[PDB]
Parts: structure tokens; sequence; C-alpha cells
């Protein structure tokens, strides 16, 4: 129900949580240890878990309430652990093989988005991975309006319930997204020596810094 909702209102929902899986299973070995942050009801942590049955698995979120929906997605798993806190508050100490994020960074402000790559970067290996499915803004209004138009076409076209995307239009009005290209560049200010966008459909994308290759 909630997993399927999600797939109505994110376009490309296989193509860019695949990507960010794919990449991580490329970056990381079996026994990675992965940070998910603003894991919701763990959606990410659930796909990296499918292709890295050995990996130890921290669920990291503000909201209690998202993280019991990810309490229950994991109740039979001895390698999940969950943290509340606040991207803004200290990070787990690690060290981390991968940090993960997917549709939860977007809602900090632009300075503090810059400071937590680079936080992320101090709790990550040498040759550690960050990966981000994120919601991305347009570089100009005009665009802005077309992936605007793209979005609520896969809306419609997935038969969404017209309360759900209503209720999802109101939760956008407080998101602070920037561009992809402005996002990888912070990646590079940070000092990961790689960033790149492995995937994009108009406001979503997959992309990722790695932290020495
Ligand atoms: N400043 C912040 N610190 C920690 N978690 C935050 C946050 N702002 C938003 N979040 C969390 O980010 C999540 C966004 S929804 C995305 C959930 C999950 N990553 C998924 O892919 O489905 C929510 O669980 C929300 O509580």
């Amino acid at each position: 129900t909630y997993d399927a909702l999600r797939r109505q209102l994110i376009p490309s929902f296989d193509l860019l949580y695949g990507s960010a899986v794919s990449v991580v299973a490329m970056s990381v070995p079996a026994t990675a240890r992965i940070l998910d942050l603003g894991a919701g009801t763990g959606l990410l942590g659930a796909a990296l878990r499918e292709r890295l049955p050995d990996a130890e698995l921290l669920l990291q979120d503000r909201s209690q309430a998202m993280l019991e929906q990810a309490r229950q997605r994991f109740a039979d798993d001895d390698q999940v652990a969950i943290r509340v806190a606040d991207h803004l508050d200290e990070l787990p100490a690690g060290p981390f093989d991968a940090v993960v994020s997917a549709l939860s960074i977007h809602n900090l402000e632009h300075q503090d988005k810059q400071d937590l790559f680079t936080r992320i970067r101090k709790i990550l290996r040498p040759g550690g991975i960050f990966v981000n499915v994120e919601q991305v803004l347009a570089p100009t209004s005009e665009l802005e309006k077309m992936y605007d138009r793209q979005h609520e076409a896969h809306v419609l076209a997935s038969d969404t319930p017209a309360e759900e995307w209503a209720a999802g239009r109101e939760r956008m009005k407080h998101d602070i997204p920037i561009d992809v290209e402005t996002q990888i560049q912070w990646l590079r200010d940070a000092g990961f020596t790689t960033a790149d966008c492995l995937a994009k459909d108009w406001r979503f994308a997959t992309y990722a810094g790695w932290n020495g290759s």
C-alpha cells in the first residue's frame, strides 16, 4: 500500500532506487557497513538488503513514527540497527563503507546540505561512497514548469488517488531543492574525489560521490 504509493508518486522509482543499490554493490564489499540517512520506513535500506544479505545497516531518521514502519519492515533482521537523530545532529562515528539517502536531504537549508556532505565524508572509509536519490530543482523557472508537468504526468498515468497527490503537493511547498549539478559540485567541495549523476528522470536523480577513487 505505502510502497505502491511511493512508486505512483516517484517517476522511475525502479531506475533511481535500483541505480543507488547497483552503484553501492559495485563500490563496497558484501559485508559493508551502510548508514541510511533519513531512512523513513526503510525503503532504500530494504532495496540494499535485497542485494546485500551480509551488509550491516544503520537506519537513521528524526521521526520515530517513520522508524516504527522500518522496525516492522526489518523485524526479523539481526544485521539492522535504528538511530533517532536529525541530519543536523552529530553523525554516528562509523566508519562506514557507504552512506545512502533517498528524498530527505532536500529538506535542509543549502548551507546545511554543504556542511552535511563534508560531515558524511568524515565518517566514510577511504574509497567509501555517498549516494543520494533526490528531488532536484530545474536550472531555470521555465524548465522547473516542464519538470513539474513531467512529474504530474507520471502521477496521473500511475492512477494516484487525487487526495494523496494533493497531500504530496502540500508537503512539497516546504522543500528546499537545488539543481543536481550544484549538489554534485558540493560533493567535490566537500573533498569527494569523484562525483557523478548516475540516473535521472527530470525532477528525480540518483548521484554519488567517492571518498578517494
Ligand atoms: N532534518 C532531518 N533529519 C532527519 N530526518 C529528516 C530530516 N528531514 C526530513 N527527515 C526524514 O526524511 C524522510 C523523508 S521521506 C523518504 C524516506 C525514505 N528515505 C524513502 O526513500 O522512502 C522522512 O522519514 C523524514 O522524517
